[PDB]
C-alpha cells in the first residue's frame, strides 16, 4: 500500500504555478516543491524555435498532471473539502467562465514565447502587446466578476476564480497597468491576500524566489 | 432546481471553433438546441459561443465551461470518464487547445499581427498551431484508442477536430501528426460529428463566398 504523495514542479514567479500552489495550499495540501530554472529553459527555448506539472505517486503507480485548469479539477475531485467550485450547476458555470477569462482569454497574450515572437520581430511591441490583451481582459473581468461577487469573486468563499483572479493581477502590475479601472478585481484581491493561503502560495514565499 | 426541463438556444457562428467544440457537446449528447447566428464577419467589417438555457434564462459562456455544465447536466453519454486520472487526461487534451492553442489564432490577434506586420499573422498562426498540435500528438498517443481518449468520443475530440480544421485553413501540413489525424478520420465518420461541422450550419456560406 502506497498511499498518495504530491510533487509540484514549479518556478516562483509563473502565474500558471502559483494558481496551482494556490489550490493546493486552500485545500491544506502538502507537497514536495521542486524548482525550474524556467530563465535557462526559456533562453534555450528562445533559441531553438514546463510548469506546473503536478507528479502523483499512488498505489505504486506515477502520474504527471499538466495544465492549470485540469490540475484544479483534478485537485477539487480527489479531495473535495473545502470546495473551490460552489455545489450548485450555474455557480459551477460561472467559476469556470471567470477562470477561463484568464486561462484562455488573457494569459496566453502574455506568454514569454509569445511576447518573445513579437519582441524579435519588432522591437518594444511585446510591452504595448501585453499590457493592451491584459488590460482587454482584466476590463472584460471586472464585469463578469462584479456580477456575482461577494467577499470573493463568487459570493463568500475563495474559488478556482480567485486562483486566476490573483496572479493575474500581480502579472498587470508587472507591466505597470493601472488598477483602478477595476474596483471588484481589487477589493477580491485585497480579501484573498489576507488569508493565509494566499500568503503561502505567493511568489515571495517559494524555494526558489531569489 | 437545475436539473429540471429546459430549452436551450447556441448563439454561434458557423466558423467559429469555440461554436463548434459547443455544437459537438450538444450533437454527441443528443441535445436539440435552436440557432441563432451572429454574424463575426459582419460584425467586423463594419459573444460566440453563448449557450442561452431557458426553463428564466441564464447564459453560459467559455466553451469549457459550457461544456463542463453539459456534462452535469446531461451525464449520459458520457464525455469525461469516471476515473479522476482520464478526467484530468481528458480536461488537459482540452485545454492544450483552448488555452495553449487557439488564443494565438483568434481574429483579433491575428488582425492586429497583420495590421502591424503585413502577411505575418498566417506565419504566425501556423507557428503556434504546429506547436500546440505536436504536443497533443504526444499527449494523444499515450492512451488514445480509436479517439483522443480510448475508444469513444470525449471533450477533448471536441477540442481536436475544429483545431485541426484551423490548422488545414491556415495551410499547417499534417503529415507530422498521424494518431491525430487518424482520431479526425474516426470523429468525421459519425453523425453528430457531421452536424456539427461549419459546411452544414444554417448561416455557412458556399464555398465561393469564403475568406481564406
Amino acid at each position: 500500500f502506497q498511499s498518495m504523495t504530491l510533487r509540484l514542479y514549479s518556478y516562483w514567479r509563473s502565474s500558471s504555478a502559483w494558481r496551482v500552489r494556490l489550490g493546493l495550499a486552500l485545500k491544506g495540501l502538502a507537497y514536495e516543491y521542486r524548482a525550474v530554472d524556467l530563465l535557462a529553459q526559456e533562453q534555450f527555448q528562445a533559441a531553438h524555435q514546463q510548469v506546473p506539472v503536478l507528479e502523483v505517486e499512488e498505489d505504486g503507480r506515477t502520474h504527471l498532471l499538466v495544465q492549470s485548469m485540469a490540475i484544479l479539477e483534478w485537485l477539487e475531485e480527489r479531495h473535495p473539502e473545502p470546495a473551490l467550485l460552489p455545489p450548485d450547476l450555474w455557480g459551477r458555470a460561472r467559476v469556470r467562465a471567470l477562470a477561463e477569462h484568464v486561462n484562455s482569454g488573457t494569459q496566453p497574450m502574455q506568454n514569454a514565447l509569445v511576447l518573445r515572437m513579437l519582441r524579435e520581430k519588432v522591437p518594444g511591441w511585446d510591452r504595448e502587446w501585453a499590457r493592451f490583451f491584459i488590460a482587454r481582459g482584466l476590463a472584460a473581468l471586472e464585469t463578469a466578476v462584479r456580477d456575482g461577487a461577494g467577499r470573493f469573486s463568487h459570493g463568500d468563499a475563495p474559488t478556482l476564480a480567485d486562483c486566476y483572479l490573483v496572479p493575474q493581477l500581480y502579472n498587470a502590475r508587472r507591466f505597470g497597468l493601472d488598477l483602478e479601472p477595476y474596483p471588484t478585481l481589487r477589493r477580491v484581491d485585497e480579501a484573498c491576500a489576507a488569508l493565509a493561503p494566499f500568503q503561502a502560495a505567493h511568489p515571495d514565499r517559494q524555494p526558489d524566489a531569489p
